[PDB]
Parts: C-alpha cells; sequence; structure tokens
C-alpha cells in the first residue's frame, strides 16, 4: 500500500502495522542542512511504539518508545553519519514480532526490542526543517514482496 | 531516482527521459469524482512530447503531442474504463525508441508513435480536481530494473 | 512462473507467451571460452517464433523466424561484444504485441518485428559449448511485474 | 548473485553469507511425494551453521546446528504443512547477526538464534527423493535489495 506522508503530519494505515509487516519510506530529497527529523509509528491509542529521532546536530539517531501519557524510556542510539544516501535517503522498518529492524542507506541494520507490546496503526513524521522531503514516499507491505535478482 | 510531481506543476529531470528509460508514477489514492487528469513529458524547449489526457468525463484517455508555440496535432483515444485500479491507480510509460510504452493497471499496454524526436527533460501533471493525489510518486529508471519472480 | 530450462532441451510453458509476456532468463555462470548459443521461443506447432543465436566467433547476435519445415528468412544482427556481464549474463524478452524486445545486460534493447503472428508454447536452449550455465533460471511473467525504485 | 544448487551437492559462495545477507532459494517444482529434504549452510571449515531440515514424513521442520565433527545439538521444529507452496515453493534465509530468520510461502517468519558464530562459506542441498527441483535457484544478496511497490 502507497501513502504520502507529510512533515508534521501522519497517515493512518489500511491494516495494522506487525509482525511481518515492512514500511518503505522513501525521500525525493536530503536537505543536507535540515534539523533533527522524526518518524513515530503509533497505536490506536497513540503510543509511541517506535520514535526514530535523526539528529545531526547531534550526529546520533536515537530509537525509544512512550505510552502517550507516560515518560520516555532509555534511549538507544547509532551514529548519523554515512547512513544516508543523497539525494533520495530511505528508511525501511520490519517488525519482526519480538523487535524491529531499521535499516537506512548504509551501514548494518539496527535492532531495536518492543517495549510496547502493541500494533502500530499510524505512522507519524515531524520536523521543523526535515532532512527529507515533504511527504516522503511510504509503501507498507503486509510481509516481505519478492526479490529481484539484485 | 524517485521525484514528488505535485498538481499543477512539474519536476526537471536529472537526467534524459530518453530510450531504454521507465517512469513509474504511482498515485497514493484515487478520487472517483475527479475531472480531466493531465501528464505531460516535455523537452528543455518545452514541446510536449507526450500528452496523456484523462477524461473520464468524455469517458477516454487521450494521447497528443504539440510544440511550445505549435497546434496540437491529431489525437489517439483509447477507453478510461477498466483503466485505473483504486486506491493506488499507477501509469508506466517506458520509451522505447521510435514509440513510447504506456501501461496502466489494467489491460494490454498502449503505444503511442514518437511525433517529437527531443528527450524528456521534465514531466508536467495538470489537474482542476485530479483523479489522483497530489503530488504523486514517481521513479524515473535510465534502463528496465532487475525484476522480482512477481 | 519458475523455469529450468536445460541446455539442448526445453520448458513447456503453462500458459502461452503473448503480448504483454515477460521472460527474464538469466544464468549462474559466463563460459568465456563457449560457442554459438541459442534461445528459440517455439509455437506449439514447433515454428520458431524467435530464434536468438548468440555467436562470440563471429561477435555477433543473429534474430530470426522459420516455419517447423520451412526456411530461415533474413537475419538480424547486432554485435555480440560487450552485451553479457560475467559472472550472470542475462536475456530479456518481451512481447510487445507487434514485436518482441530483446535486451542483454548492457547496450540498448534490440527490437524484432513478428514475423509468425502465433504465441509461444514453450522455450528451447541449444548449444554444444554454451556461454551460459545449464540450467538457466527462467522466470515468465504474464505481464510486467511492479518494479523497485532500482 | 545467482547460484544453481544440484540436489546432493553444493556451491561455494562467491562472498561471505554474512549478517545483512539474504538467500532467495526457489524450487521450479514441488514433488509431494518427495522425502526427507535437507538444506545446510556450512562454513568454511564445513560447520553446519544453519540445518534445515524439511520431514514430510514426520510432518515436521526441524533446525539445528553442528561442527563438522560434532554432534547435534538441540532440535528446534515447527509445522511442515502450510509453508510451501506448489508449484514453485520456496525458502529464504536472512542474517540478522544474532539470529536467521526463515520465510517459506505461508505463515509467519521462523526465527533461530545463532549457536556457530562464523559466517557461511557455501550452502549445501541433499535430498534422496528431493521434495524439490534439482538444482534449485538461489539468489544471495549481500543486503536486503529496494523493494517492489509489490
Amino acid at each position: 500500500m502507497l501513502y504520502h506522508l507529510f512533515v508534521n503530519n501522519q497517515v493512518k494505515l489500511q491494516n495494522d502495522f506487525k509482525p511481518e509487516s515492512v514500511a518503505a519510506i522513501r525521500s525525493s530529497a536530503f536537505n543536507s542542512k535540515g534539523g533533527t527529523t522524526v518518524f513515530n509509528f503509533l497505536s490506536a491509542g497513540e503510543n509511541i511504539l517506535l520514535h526514530i529521532s535523526i539528529r545531526p546536530g547531534e550526529n546520533v539517531i536515537v530509537f525509544n518508545s512512550r505510552l502517550k501519557n507516560g515518560a520516555w524510556g532509555p534511549e538507544e542510539r547509532i551514529p548519523y553519519a554515512e547512513k544516508f544516501r543523497p539525494p533520495n535517503p530511505s528508511i525501511t522498518v520490519i517488525d519482526h514480532g519480538d523487535r524491529f529492524q531499521i535499516r537506512f542507506d548504509y551501514g548494518t541494520s539496527i535492532y531495536y526490542n518492543k517495549r510496547i507490546k502493541e500494533n502500530a496503526a499510524a505512522i507519524a513524521y515531524n520536523a521543523e526543517n526535515s532532512l527529507f522531503s515533504s511527504p516522503v514516499t511510504v509503501d507498507v507491505h503486509g510481509l516481505l514482496p519478492p526479490l529481484p535478482p539484485a
């Protein structure tokens, strides 16, 4: 399913993002002078199951989770540099049941253990000066689709 | 190369759309009550190499070409019905040297012989009440990419 | 549909190879010291609709057609050099109704006007010392499948 | 990279199968009356990193590991039923660092924690009366390739 996720907005998924689900987020640009850029996978109750905070200024990408009216938990990090490939940077999130796999354009995948056992119903995108285009292209699959030879 | 083509606007191509090139246009939605929706492949001099005019009101899809300061040439029509697949209808245009191949979601491919021998430097999208989303996701290839088993 | 086409043998297609059909033939190797290698798309009546003769010794790739008990017609050619990419060379054939599009790994596509208006029921592979592996992987589609970003 | 893995034989990988790697194994057929069919991912020292034992007779699929000159470790079983889709059943193995992801044609992915920390240098295929074709088409990726919209 194709969605157009606009900055400081969200998209309601036709189906729950759950184990086996894949979200292929692609940007039509890379604004090298952009600031903190966030992608959140939300549950129906608006609990932030997966928070992805790309912070060029801090040269790090933070992953976290929190209930709608709860406190952020400990942050998990990975360096920002050499993760995105301009001019079409991307983020791919896959639900593996007990954890999330997040792949950017370079480097190895990041694995984040689920903290809030609930499926996602929407995906949000926030930024005051996004590193990416608005909107970003998002193809969501219920399962890994067939793969081309390369 | 991924581009986001907004309605009543256009995108300048990083490279010339020429033989072997492929443009996969995908809409995040289908607006059943939409009106005439157009897609133009323009050369650097603004000549309309390929005019795709979807007319639900006339229940037809029209193809044509014309120079920047010239009149339209003869029209080529095909049925509008049974072409687009909601909620993510699509259009795929391939340059085969002497002609363009246009594929929709249903039916056999449509072939339009080239009338203006120039490569396209841009793609335009116009509509007062677009049948499709704005923007539309557009992936342009320099050549057919590797194919998945399905 | 996936098939394993062995050298000096053939595969009977589950469905007729016809307009919109795509055959993605891939080899698991490139034997640089191989000789003339042939791929034929046959009709039920065993008429050779498309004959693809790769001749390294003559540095050319010949395309032709002939009825089961008929004579070969005029040959159409294209240089052999810089067409295949080792170690996994490929050939992609697409039926466009009035002609065939044949793409290798490099260079522009080759277009061959149909001479025998009939659909194909089988694909044959012949060679005494094939440039390719035995068998070759062959995925046949009833129509162009969705395309990955690249 | 495309390989053709013949039954009761193996293929040496051009590169190490390691984290991020993906092996898409596809059979050109399904032999309903076939017997126990095995796929092994072996390290350079011939240690069996991942043993995939499909047992229709026991109606189960077994996963295990062992050193070249060692005994088998504890077995992990899953149902055989509702896994493979004829006529072209498939198996997809992805290396996620600390574990392997194994996907068949139906059902959710199976995860097998790594037991031997070595990368695989080869893939073996054994069976007296294989459930699958011989050879099997195998596409090995160094990382997840771009995904088609479907």
